[PDB]
DNA sequence: AGCCGT
DNA sequence: ACGGCT
């Protein structure tokens, strides 16, 4: 996820 | 640590 | 079949 906690997706 | 869709 | 950052 993000970053942090990519997207999801990219 | 944290999920999805080319 | 298989990748994206802080
Ligand atoms: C052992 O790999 C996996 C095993 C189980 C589920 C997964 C995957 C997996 O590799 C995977 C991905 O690699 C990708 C995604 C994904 O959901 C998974 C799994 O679910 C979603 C993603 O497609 C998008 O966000 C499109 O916008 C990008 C990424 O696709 C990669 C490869 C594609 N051919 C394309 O080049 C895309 C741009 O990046
Ligand atoms: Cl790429
Ligand atoms: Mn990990
Ligand atoms: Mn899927
Ligand atoms: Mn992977």
């Amino acid at each position: 996820t993000x970053p942090g906690v990519t997207x999801p997706g990219v």
